[PDB]
Protein backbone atom coordinates (compact mmCIF):
# COMPACT_ATOMS: atom_id res chain seq x y z
CA UNK A 1 0.00 0.00 0.00
CA UNK A 2 1.68 3.53 -0.64
CA UNK A 3 0.40 6.69 0.50
CA UNK A 4 -0.78 9.18 -1.28
CA UNK A 5 -3.37 6.01 -3.11
CA UNK A 6 -3.81 5.98 -6.36
CA UNK A 7 -7.78 5.12 -7.37
CA UNK A 8 -7.94 4.93 -11.02
CA UNK A 9 -11.17 4.90 -12.05
CA UNK A 10 -12.54 7.01 -8.84
CA UNK A 11 -14.35 10.47 -9.22
CA UNK A 12 -12.35 12.62 -6.34
CA UNK A 13 -14.69 14.89 -4.13
CA UNK A 14 -13.08 16.56 -1.28
CA UNK A 15 -15.59 16.14 1.69
CA UNK A 16 -13.53 18.10 4.53
CA UNK A 17 -11.34 21.45 4.85
CA UNK A 18 -9.13 21.43 8.45
CA UNK A 19 -5.90 23.02 8.51
CA UNK A 20 -5.00 23.42 5.18
CA UNK A 21 -6.10 19.90 4.25
CA UNK A 22 -8.34 18.75 1.69
CA UNK A 23 -9.73 15.35 2.74
CA UNK A 24 -11.03 13.23 -0.33
CA UNK A 25 -13.51 10.65 -0.60
CA UNK A 26 -12.63 8.23 -3.66
CA UNK A 27 -16.35 7.50 -5.51
CA UNK A 28 -16.67 4.08 -6.65
CA UNK A 29 -20.17 4.50 -9.55
CA UNK A 30 -22.29 1.21 -10.53
CA UNK A 31 -23.27 1.04 -13.94
CA UNK A 32 -26.11 2.94 -14.77
CA UNK A 33 -25.64 5.22 -12.18
CA UNK A 34 -27.98 8.38 -12.36
CA UNK A 35 -28.17 11.46 -9.87
CA UNK A 36 -31.96 10.71 -9.28
CA UNK A 37 -31.10 6.93 -8.00
CA UNK A 38 -31.91 6.41 -4.49
CA UNK A 39 -28.69 3.59 -4.06
CA UNK A 40 -27.46 2.16 -0.88
CA UNK A 41 -23.86 3.63 -0.15
CA UNK A 42 -20.81 1.98 1.81
CA UNK A 43 -17.76 4.31 2.78
CA UNK A 44 -14.90 2.57 4.01
CA UNK A 45 -12.35 3.81 6.51
CA UNK A 46 -8.61 2.67 6.28
CA UNK A 47 -6.80 0.59 9.15
CA UNK A 48 -3.19 1.80 10.32
CA UNK A 49 -3.54 2.56 14.07
CA UNK A 50 -4.44 6.70 13.61
CA UNK A 51 -1.40 6.87 12.58
CA UNK A 52 -0.71 5.98 8.89
CA UNK A 53 -2.73 3.70 6.25
CA UNK A 54 -3.65 4.11 3.07
CA UNK A 55 -7.38 4.67 1.47
CA UNK A 56 -6.18 2.71 -1.24
CA UNK A 57 -6.80 -0.32 1.16
CA UNK A 58 -10.35 -0.60 0.58
CA UNK A 59 -10.07 0.18 -3.04
CA UNK A 60 -11.26 -4.22 -4.18
CA UNK A 61 -13.86 -4.00 -1.70
CA UNK A 62 -15.03 -0.22 -3.35
CA UNK A 63 -14.58 -2.28 -6.52
CA UNK A 64 -16.94 -5.52 -5.70
CA UNK A 65 -19.93 -3.07 -3.85
CA UNK A 66 -20.02 -0.92 -6.87
CA UNK A 67 -20.43 -3.66 -9.38
CA UNK A 68 -23.28 -4.97 -7.22
CA UNK A 69 -25.11 -0.96 -7.14
CA UNK A 70 -24.12 0.68 -4.49
CA UNK A 71 -21.98 4.24 -4.54
CA UNK A 72 -18.89 2.64 -2.73
CA UNK A 73 -16.50 5.48 -1.50
CA UNK A 74 -13.00 4.90 0.17
CA UNK A 75 -12.02 8.06 2.76
CA UNK A 76 -9.11 9.25 3.55
CA UNK A 77 -8.90 11.15 7.30
CA UNK A 78 -5.98 12.76 8.84
CA UNK A 79 -3.44 10.13 11.17
CA UNK A 80 -1.19 10.95 13.68
CA UNK A 81 2.25 10.08 11.46
CA UNK A 82 0.99 13.34 8.64
CA UNK A 83 -1.49 15.30 10.82
CA UNK A 84 -1.11 16.97 14.33
CA UNK A 85 -4.47 14.43 15.70
CA UNK A 86 -5.18 12.33 18.11
CA UNK A 87 -7.58 9.65 17.76
CA UNK A 88 -10.79 11.92 18.64
CA UNK A 89 -9.42 14.08 15.28
CA UNK A 90 -9.96 10.99 13.49
CA UNK A 91 -13.44 10.03 14.86
CA UNK A 92 -14.91 14.03 13.71
CA UNK A 93 -13.20 13.34 10.17
CA UNK A 94 -15.12 9.94 9.92
CA UNK A 95 -18.68 11.68 10.90
CA UNK A 96 -17.35 14.50 8.59
CA UNK A 97 -17.80 12.23 5.73
CA UNK A 98 -20.88 10.56 6.79
CA UNK A 99 -22.68 13.77 7.29
CA UNK A 100 -20.98 15.20 3.72
CA UNK A 101 -22.82 11.58 1.90
CA UNK A 102 -25.72 12.29 3.94
CA UNK A 103 -25.64 16.01 2.74
CA UNK A 104 -25.07 15.22 -0.54
CA UNK A 105 -27.22 12.15 -0.99
CA UNK A 106 -29.25 13.83 -3.74
CA UNK A 107 -26.10 14.86 -6.04
CA UNK A 108 -24.67 11.01 -5.16
CA UNK A 109 -27.70 8.97 -5.78
CA UNK A 110 -27.77 7.61 -2.64
CA UNK A 111 -30.78 6.72 0.08
CA UNK A 112 -29.86 9.06 2.50
CA UNK A 113 -30.75 6.52 4.92
CA UNK A 114 -29.19 3.23 3.47
CA UNK A 115 -25.65 4.73 4.19
CA UNK A 116 -23.38 2.10 5.78
CA UNK A 117 -20.31 2.81 7.71
CA UNK A 118 -17.18 0.22 7.22
CA UNK A 119 -12.95 -0.10 7.24
CA UNK A 120 -10.36 -2.02 9.33
CA UNK A 121 -9.09 -2.18 12.46
CA UNK A 122 -8.42 1.81 13.32
CA UNK A 123 -10.94 2.59 10.44
CA UNK A 124 -12.74 -0.31 11.72
CA UNK A 125 -13.41 2.09 15.47
CA UNK A 126 -14.05 4.76 13.10
CA UNK A 127 -16.85 2.96 11.70
CA UNK A 128 -18.49 2.16 14.43
CA UNK A 129 -17.76 5.73 16.21
CA UNK A 130 -20.03 6.83 13.51
CA UNK A 131 -22.96 4.29 14.46
CA UNK A 132 -22.42 4.62 18.54
CA UNK A 133 -20.67 7.11 19.90
CA UNK A 134 -21.76 10.39 20.26
CA UNK A 135 -20.44 14.30 19.68
CA UNK A 136 -17.04 14.63 18.66
CA UNK A 137 -18.22 16.25 15.63
CA UNK A 138 -16.49 18.79 13.55
CA UNK A 139 -18.08 21.86 15.37
CA UNK A 140 -19.06 24.39 12.50
CA UNK A 141 -20.64 21.36 10.41
CA UNK A 142 -24.45 21.82 10.79
CA UNK A 143 -25.19 19.34 13.46
CA UNK A 144 -29.33 18.60 12.20
CA UNK A 145 -27.57 16.46 9.24
CA UNK A 146 -27.11 13.48 10.89
CA UNK A 147 -23.50 12.06 10.90
CA UNK A 148 -24.91 8.48 12.34
CA UNK A 149 -24.54 5.36 9.22
CA UNK A 150 -27.74 3.58 8.79
CA UNK A 151 -25.28 0.07 9.06
CA UNK A 152 -21.88 -1.05 9.52
CA UNK A 153 -19.58 -3.57 8.31
CA UNK A 154 -16.25 -4.43 10.34
CA UNK A 155 -13.07 -5.82 9.57
CA UNK A 156 -11.32 -6.65 12.98
CA UNK A 157 -12.05 -3.27 14.40
CA UNK A 158 -10.50 -1.85 17.79
CA UNK A 159 -14.22 -1.51 20.14
CA UNK A 160 -12.91 -1.49 23.91
CA UNK A 161 -10.00 1.41 24.30
CA UNK A 162 -10.73 1.93 28.26
CA UNK A 163 -10.18 -0.68 30.64
CA UNK A 164 -13.28 0.96 32.88
CA UNK A 165 -15.50 -1.70 34.14
CA UNK A 166 -13.91 -4.38 32.93
CA UNK A 167 -1.45 6.43 22.94
CA UNK A 168 -3.62 7.36 25.79
CA UNK A 169 -1.57 10.60 25.49
CA UNK A 170 -2.56 10.68 21.54
CA UNK A 171 -6.84 9.60 22.18
CA UNK A 172 -7.58 13.52 22.54
CA UNK A 173 -10.09 12.75 25.30
CA UNK A 174 -10.85 10.66 28.10
CA UNK A 175 -10.95 6.80 26.86
CA UNK A 176 -14.24 6.42 27.49
CA UNK A 177 -15.32 9.10 25.03
CA UNK A 178 -13.72 7.41 21.60
CA UNK A 179 -14.77 3.58 23.28
CA UNK A 180 -17.60 1.86 21.12
CA UNK A 181 -17.67 -0.58 23.65
CA UNK A 182 -19.01 2.22 26.51
CA UNK A 183 -22.09 3.37 24.32
CA UNK A 184 -23.59 0.08 23.77
CA UNK A 185 -27.37 1.30 23.97
CA UNK A 186 -30.85 -0.46 22.40
CA UNK A 187 -32.08 1.03 19.20
CA UNK A 188 -28.58 1.06 16.98
CA UNK A 189 -28.10 0.57 13.52
CA UNK A 190 -27.44 -3.25 12.24
CA UNK A 191 -23.73 -4.55 11.88
CA UNK A 192 -21.32 -7.68 11.17
CA UNK A 193 -17.75 -8.10 12.58
CA UNK A 194 -15.54 -10.57 10.64
CA UNK A 195 -12.44 -11.22 13.36
CA UNK A 196 -10.12 -13.74 13.41
CA UNK A 197 -9.58 -15.90 16.72
CA UNK A 198 -5.61 -15.92 16.56
CA UNK A 199 -5.60 -12.19 16.73
CA UNK A 200 -2.83 -10.64 18.76
CA UNK A 201 -3.46 -7.36 18.11
CA UNK A 202 -6.58 -6.94 18.82
CA UNK A 203 -8.01 -9.74 21.21
CA UNK A 204 -10.82 -12.07 19.60
CA UNK A 205 -12.82 -11.81 23.42
CA UNK A 206 -12.84 -7.89 22.82
CA UNK A 207 -15.04 -8.06 19.82
CA UNK A 208 -17.13 -11.33 21.74
CA UNK A 209 -18.16 -9.42 24.53
CA UNK A 210 -19.22 -6.51 22.50
CA UNK A 211 -21.33 -7.96 20.10
CA UNK A 212 -22.34 -10.12 23.49
CA UNK A 213 -23.50 -6.89 25.12
CA UNK A 214 -24.63 -5.78 21.65
CA UNK A 215 -27.25 -8.44 21.22
CA UNK A 216 -28.33 -7.96 24.88
CA UNK A 217 -29.54 -4.37 23.85
CA UNK A 218 -31.74 -6.04 20.91
CA UNK A 219 -29.22 -4.69 18.23
CA UNK A 220 -28.08 -7.46 15.24
CA UNK A 221 -24.45 -7.45 15.94
CA UNK A 222 -23.30 -10.73 13.97
CA UNK A 223 -19.60 -11.64 15.41
CA UNK A 224 -18.13 -13.75 12.21
CA UNK A 225 -14.87 -15.62 13.58
CA UNK A 226 -12.04 -16.68 11.54
CA UNK A 227 -10.75 -19.70 12.85
CA UNK A 228 -7.03 -19.29 13.47
CA UNK A 229 -6.66 -16.07 11.61
CA UNK A 230 -4.58 -13.55 12.56
CA UNK A 231 -4.77 -9.30 12.18
CA UNK A 232 -5.03 -8.10 8.88
CA UNK A 233 -6.47 -11.92 7.42
CA UNK A 234 -9.49 -10.22 5.36
CA UNK A 235 -7.13 -7.89 2.87
CA UNK A 236 -6.77 -8.16 -0.45
CA UNK A 237 -3.88 -10.11 -1.64
CA UNK A 238 -3.73 -12.04 2.03
CA UNK A 239 -3.21 -15.79 2.22
CA UNK A 240 -4.94 -16.93 -1.22
CA UNK A 241 -7.86 -13.70 -1.07
CA UNK A 242 -10.31 -17.09 0.09
CA UNK A 243 -10.75 -14.77 3.36
CA UNK A 244 -11.29 -11.58 1.17
CA UNK A 245 -13.56 -13.58 -1.29
CA UNK A 246 -15.53 -14.72 1.58
CA UNK A 247 -15.72 -11.19 4.14
CA UNK A 248 -17.45 -9.76 0.49
CA UNK A 249 -19.99 -12.69 0.60
CA UNK A 250 -20.75 -12.78 4.28
CA UNK A 251 -20.91 -8.90 4.04
CA UNK A 252 -22.73 -8.80 0.40
CA UNK A 253 -25.23 -11.32 2.39
CA UNK A 254 -26.10 -8.71 4.83
CA UNK A 255 -26.54 -6.12 2.96
CA UNK A 256 -29.59 -8.24 1.45
CA UNK A 257 -30.73 -8.96 4.76
CA UNK A 258 -31.01 -6.00 5.75
CA UNK A 259 -32.45 -4.73 2.64
CA UNK A 260 -29.88 -2.33 1.39
CA UNK A 261 -28.63 -4.14 -1.39
CA UNK A 262 -30.73 -6.43 -4.38
CA UNK A 263 -29.90 -10.48 -4.20
CA UNK A 264 -27.77 -11.56 -7.25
Amino acid sequence: LRYPPEMPGAEVKVYKKVDNVDLKLYIYKPADWKPADRRSAIVFFFGGGWQSGSPAQFRPQCEYFAGRGMVAMAADYRVGSRHNVKVADCVADAKSAIRWVRQHAAELGVDPQKIVASGGSAGGHLAACTVMVPDLEAPEEDHTISSQANAAILFNPVLILSREGLLRERLGTEPKAVSPYHHIRAGLPPMIIFHGTADNTVPFETIRLFAEAMKKAGNRCELVPFEGAAHGFFNFGRGDNLAYQKTLELADEFLVEIGFLAPK
